């Protein structure tokens, strides 16, 4: 199959909204291979509509599985390094899904010469 | 269990709190799967209100547990790398669930050119990019 | 025990300070487990009081223990390992129990385009 | 293959598009050496344009593809390593590639001293910095 | 040793002042033992001052200690790991308990779009805010 | 050869953007010594014009080169070590080789305390 | 050789422009120590504005030298971290040689809350910090 | 001893500039110790003159050793961490010895939203 089908676009944002790699998702029979689905990314503005939406929801099914990876590794060398590089792909691609939700927090408390007034001049 | 049923909902929101994942939380007897919960999650703002108490407990539980996996950690290379990625991972995770107590802390002292003030030239806009 | 004591949470204010973990702490004989404790930080104000500045003085007293930990640690990789993820979680810990004192520290020299003034344009 | 070919071109982005990196392509049966293909990038603006296009595509295909590298990697110590270095990769590339989508995503929030109001004093110049 | 004694917080401050963790100064013959020396600070202000002082010199005793540890690791895996995690805490300290003189170093070169001036572009609130 | 010559320094211009370090192309029969270059990019301005453009070709080149050298890395402890090396080290110069294109990207949302507007005071 | 000798200096400005270290030079026949080399700069404006020159010509060496010495390493575990150390030492000093052409390059993309506007309340000074 | 004497303070600043570690310099015969070094540059300004360029000095020196301590390094796993440690730690401490000179080094592009101009609303 390659042609437009809602019912299976619908499908597509299921699975992924479960967390599912797209990759993984375009594997089952029947369903649109990855490049037409970022092709009907372009032509379906109801697609990308469901598709956004379905990226954060996935995103926060990572968000859980990453703590089981975490818990549930091999207490063997290579296992436990696969297992922190499953884990640190995740946290890096969940900024990107999310970034409002995911990405880096930081609070920056800004002070001026020796804690005093930050010092400016103008021209 | 498919239908949404409070009690057990309210039972999830307690398992969370004290620290517990969901996916692991998802394992126990009569408990719904992940992918249930979430469906839960989109269709009932009382739940949703109760994750979110529910979210910031969970984060207070994990910074206590964090000392406990390091401490308590088998000294075998395996074992220790295992314990520092659940570590990481809750360090990680703390920031995202409560920003504002759990993020990043940093204290910049702000100066300007050789140690001076900072240094400010305004002009008019040179290009169109309002 | 699970009822509110302001003798048993004096007690909890006193470990803590000393810095052991509060999952250490609960974890004596007739004392209230973590989630009640956590329950009572929003149903005491006299609490919370106690609590937070018990926090920051079980920050001071882990900042001692991070070269204890590390100038003692055992001269095996895998106990230097450990020694490093108690230290580095100890740190990653202090800035959020005080952030003013154990946050970050950082000094920005800001200037402009090659060391000139810093150009801004406004519309 | 030295002269241009919108054929062989248009091909070479298709492939891009699919997350083929540009040195595998141009091992493909037909196609142009990497130097012939940026001297028809360089004097050609329709490949060009739609090269940039197909690297928007090659990104999106690159962010799939990072999930499957790291859960399918060999459990040996040099695979994961092996692996580790794919994905860092091009976690690096994907930020150049399509920085709005892909560049790290950071929320800062901004106090002052103690955590009050970012204090700001303004003088009058000192030295002849305009 | 539990009632206040200055001659020893005396003691305690020269010792710290020489780069000694105060761990390790409450070990040696008739010192209090830490919670002591916190309880001290507590309630006596020439003591906190006096520890303050001790602290500014502790720390530029150890600025020199961590140029020995690194130069006279033992060359063996688990020393240098060792010597390494020993130097790092001591670094991260360093910033603590003088920010200005051992905090980070940044110099920032701030442009605007295209290496030209920074643009901002000024408008009305849009949103209740204040 | 240590005279100026266009045709050498156009020649230079080319295997540059190939990719290939300057120390691999000065090593060529006839051609001027990496010191005499950097001596010419102070007397030619025609030089340093198909100079900083041929970098940036050249960056465009090493940037497809990581892909190659990270993907067909030997599954080999010191091998795998080395093209991170080789990786990591282009990766480092290509920010410097054209900032615009290669630098590090980051997208900052600014706020101010507990998410509301940012505080300033001045004086 | 302890007075300053013009000669030997400016062979030590060419061979520093080449890439070669200091320590290094100094090792060559007939030249000066590092501790002489530095008393000649503190006492010789001449030397020191060729000194300068000649660093900037060094970074722009070293900077050459990394590929190499990362494409050459001997894939042997100890080599390529030793190799490893050369490169990150110089990647390290050449921002500081050239801050300019080689410091840390980034774009910051600044938006405010919400992806929306920078929100920014300006309010009377409440304390006496001018 | 442990005097003021300007002709051993004199002695201090000028090993101090060679580049070896305070700690080296007062383990000499006749010198004060360290305690009294630090106390002398509370009593003597003519001192903290002497001293802080000295540090100034100390510095680069230490900038061209940590080329001759990789360069050098013992191709042994451990003597290379080794050697790594003792360039870390002389990095480190350099940006603090003259913050000028040795400290980080960033230009950063400041654009706003979608690379348009940077959106600033008041109240």
């Amino acid at each position: 199959p390659s042609d437009y089908m809602p019912e299976v676009a619908d499908d597509i944002c299921s699975l992924l909204s479960s967390g599912e790699s797209l990759l993984k998702v375009c594997k089952r029979p029947g369903m649109p291979d990855k490049s037409t689905v970022f092709r009907w990314l372009a032509k379906h503005e109801d697609f990308r509509d469901k598709y956004a939406k379905a990226t954060e929801a996935r995103a926060d099914s990572i968000f859980e599985e990453i703590f089981e990876i975490a818990d549930n590794a091999i207490p063997d060398a290579a296992e436990v390094a696969k297992a922190r590089l499953r884990v640190d792909t995740r946290k890096w691609a969940l900024a990107r899904m999310n970034p409002r939700k995911y990405g880096d927090k930081v609070t920056n408390e800004l002070v001026g010469k020796d804690g005093g007034a930050i010092q400016i001049e103008t021209s």
